[PDB]
């Protein structure tokens, strides 16, 4: 410090002593606060001791750690057992928040159980979905962050209705915790949606389409509520999931965020014919999970449509047509395909195909085509989920 | 030795040692919090001594110490006069939130005076009230740790009114912090109370019924909207009661936390006859501050029914009958008192009596008796208030 040079009197009272003297002061604060932390660990402690009493005083396992061991196994065998046997036996408090703290904390839980439990309908599952959801503290993290999160402490569900209660709450809390950002719960939830297929597009192989920066802005068009979304909010998005994809717990390689694949598709292929084998080349459009194909690109109306809904897909050798595969009914062996189309008079009739024999125009088309039917089948129940949710997405005047 | 009631015992029954360290424990944390306190106020002080707009000064005390203090005293006399002091002279900002750090803080103020002023139906009371306890901590806590928290920052009204919407906002807020636990804010308001009452029994000892934790999770039965609420969290409410009662800040001896009677009864009396002075045996039960008598425990209807509205008790030496004690109403000497009985025909009529004079079968049930008739009558709009609380509580599935 060095002194001053004191010519005036004792009054005089220096800021540098002062400030050190505060300084000093906060220490002292700051020892008071350890010492009242180590009191507050003796206290656990003293408590822990009391609790199991009725015990020898050195005993060679935990009452505690046991019980919950086995209640935590019980749990992953069947949830609703799980936590009763937890509530019964005083290892957990009965409210749906207790519950929700349990789940998130998810010690020796399987995750995927965590979602079947989150996801059902009942009233108490609700109620601990709610809480499970307040758990997770969204305020200022982008949608990403906030999913990163979310998806971490559970795997969802396989039912369409439980995937969507999920991203129901997820949605509404991102929305509580971020007020302004998205116009509607709707657009939160759609975008989710948009981000995990964007995660599947970037880092799944078996997708060659990977969307550009601009191209994913171009996608969400109108998706609040009519309006667009910030261009720099999307680019944030989609620069978070290129640099990482969602990191998912006891990761099967199977999960949804990895496999949701773009159901639709359109282009030229050719077709043989059903009681007639003869070739034509047609424009085709995969939607709403039907093959619709038409004579001219210019034609209002369909040739035909082929419903995807029960058939499977197997490659063939064709003697003519290269880059073959079929759709049959591997249930109905020789069975006419429940399909319609338009006579040369315009008469709308029944199709006599007991399989369907297509030729694509390259090894690369086929396999996309083949990609895009077998996913438009096999999550069909959750495309279906997604486009009655995107409807109420757009609004008409 | 011997003593002259039969209440008072040896010291022989103690409670579980570790317990009692834990609380010594607690007790040297809070006093290291109060020594941090000071050390931040001494900071504060050392910080406005180093700075500029602080002058030496002739004076004991500074402005604003000065003109805080008797905004302080004025607050005590008159709580809406004192606010607008400190308000009008820019000592106190005028939103309701800092009103209720200033109230919460509760430098120099009478805590009586406090609670008058958050129980006021006022609009800004109201919105001052909802601060206050949001200024409490409730999360992680206990149902009975919070009420010791929210029990220390201020003392309960008089006026049932007033003490239904101060318990009100706490239940609330408990319920928010702490979401999940209890199945309604009903559930926790009437829970609360019988925390209150718990406290009274277990630690007045005009109170002989002191009931066991089984005793105290039976009485419970069915609180949590027509559910039991969990055995484990009854029992942690009951110990930490049992261990240290309620603390109470400037504490008379007269508040409700200790002085909160059971006010109903049942039992054998004799009673004296009104103009034809019989004695008769009847079975007695005390409730919704009534003395309701029967001829036998197995009749439907009452041989007769006495309000304790506006009556009180006097001890009286009887020739015949021992334990005796007399109704009467002390502001109409030589009246009737309003009452009805059936006579031997069946036809209900208005009693004869100037006095009830009643016998008891022992001392000790004499004591009991005028207890309760007492207590009853004392605090019977109190009574009341939680009488039609705990029926929205009960509800039918
Ligand atoms: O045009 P020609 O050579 O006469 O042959 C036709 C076309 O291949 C039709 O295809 P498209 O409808 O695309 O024109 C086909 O109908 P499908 O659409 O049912 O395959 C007819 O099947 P049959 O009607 O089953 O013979 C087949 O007779
Ligand atoms: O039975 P007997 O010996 O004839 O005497 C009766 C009983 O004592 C009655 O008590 P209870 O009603 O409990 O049977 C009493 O009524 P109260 O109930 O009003 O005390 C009558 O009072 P009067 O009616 O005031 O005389 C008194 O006449």
């Amino acid at each position: 410090m060095g002194h001053h040079h004191h010519h005036h009197g004792s009054p005089e009272d220096l800021s540098l002593e002062e400030r050190e003297e505060l300084l000093d002061i906060r220490r002292r604060k700051k020892e008071l606060i350890d010492d009242i932390e180590r009191l507050k660990y003796e206290i656990a402690e003293v408590m822990t001791e009391i609790d199991n009493l009725t015990s020898v005083e050195e005993s060679k396992y935990t009452q505690r750690n046991a019980q919950i061991a086995m209640g935590r196994k019980k749990f992953n065998m069947d949830p609703k057992k799980g936590i009763q046997f937890l509530i019964e036996n005083d290892l957990l408090q009965s409210s749906p928040e207790d519950v929700a703290q349990f789940l998130y904390k998810g010690e020796g839980l399987n995750k995927t159980v965590i979602g079947d439990y989150l996801g059902e309908r009942d009233d108490f599952n609700i109620k601990v979905l709610q809480a499970f959801v307040e758990l997770h503290e969204f305020a200022d993290l982008n949608l990403v962050q906030a999913l990163r999160q979310f998806l971490w402490s559970f795997r969802l569900p396989g039912e369409a209705q439980k995937i969507d209660r999920m991203m129901e709450a997820f949605a509404s809390r991102y929305c509580l915790c971020n007020p302004g950002v998205f116009q509607s719960t709707d657009t939160c939830y759609v975008l989710s949606f948009a981000i995990i297929m964007l995660n599947t597009s970037l880092h799944n192989h078996n997708v060659r389409d990977k969307p550009t920066a601009e191209r994913f802005i171009t996608m969400n068009r109108g998706i609040n509520e009519g309006g667009d979304l910030p261009e720099e909010l999307l680019r944030n998005l989609y620069e978070s999931i290129k640099n990482e994809p969602f990191k998912i717990p006891e990761d099967d390689g199977n999960d949804l965020t990895y496999t949701f694949f773009n159901p639709d598709r359109e282009g030229w292929l050719l077709k043989l014919g059903g009681r007639v084998k003869t070739w034509k080349r047609r424009w085709f459009i995969l939607t709403d999970n039907c093959l619709y194909y038409f004579e001219y690109t210019t034609d209002k109306e369909p040739r035909g449509i082929i419903p995807l809904e029960n058939l499977s897909i197997r490659e063939v050798e064709d003697p003519r047509k290269p880059n073959c595969f079929e759709l049959y009914n591997p249930s109905h062996k020789g069975q006419v395909i429940k399909a319609c189309k338009t006579e040369a008079d315009g008469r709308v009739v029944e199709g006599n195909h007991v399989v369907y024999r297509i030729s694509a125009p390259s090894p690369e088309e086929k396999e996309e085509w083949m990609k895009s039917i077998k996913a438009s089948i096999s999550r069909d129940p959750f495309y279906d989920m997604l486009a009655t949710r995107k409807r109420r997405i757009a609004n008409k005047k």
